[PDB]
């Protein structure tokens, strides 16, 4: 497969991202599917696709939250398959390179660490470290964990 | 002055929020001023205005990030004046009530704690506690601090 910048002018690729979001998180994107995709296509954001045989099998994005130095990893969606983790890993590695090329220094993310491999385990193996916790985020005692990584060497 | 839900159908009130954002953070909203206001008017978000003599003197908003239980305080902008802190305080207190009424349990925020009273001091006195830190967020050693508060009693 190929990992590259998502072609925001390919309506079919956007339809597939839409279907991927809907099928992965029904009552989470089932209605705002197309709307979410448009948000993800915002020029300020980074958008990366994993394509195999002209089929979108994965997507990862990043949002510049603090200048162009601090970015939020969002979202990361990969099709169901036995190479899912490898797809995700390649998506993450490509994203870090993209982010760094736009002046990014650090990438953070928020996860409830639930399956809707545990997200925490996945990111921990990629070098991400817990930088914060929000209690009751998703409900009493149901926290959200924030993880981050400095994606470039100390100058 | 009066603190109440922002009338999203009042174009003059939106023009004033636009001017407030531009004048408070020139090279931060100087161009995306109107665009930022439209984002802030999104129906899912909470929008609160501080109005005095038909003049918008302050604004505070919240974004539902985790279901309807976890909300992000963003933004908080108050005009320059000697009652600025009191305006901000009343905005924050009204927001917490609004958030809680929509099923919210906790409110968090991110701050670089710089003046573009220190934001950290301001929120600390209102009951917000540090729940995380992102190093290099705004640049090397220039972190962003995340603060949060549970806005309703333990059931």
């Amino acid at each position: 497969m190929i990992i590259s910048e998502f072609d925001r002018n390919n309506p079919v690729l956007k339809d597939q991202l839409s279907d991927l979001l809907r099928l992965t998180w029904p009552e989470e994107y089932g209605d705002s599917s197309a709307e979410e995709v448009e948000e993800m296509m915002n020029p300020e954001r980074i958008a990366v696709a994993a394509v195999d045989q002209d089929e979108l099998v994965g997507f990862i994005g990043a949002i510049p939250q603090y200048g162009i130095t601090g970015w939020e990893l969002h979202p990361l969606v990969v099709e169901s398959s036995r190479r899912k983790n490898q797809i995700g890993t390649r998506l993450v590695n490509y994203l870090e390179k993209e982010v760094a090329s736009r002046g990014g220094i650090t990438i953070y993310l928020g996860t409830d660490d639930l399956d809707h491999e545990h997200p925490y385990e996945f990111y921990e193996k990629l070098g991400y470290k817990i930088v914060g916790v929000l209690p009751n985020a998703n409900g009493w005692d149901k926290p959200d964990i924030w993880m981050a990584k400095t994606i470039i060497p100390r100058p």
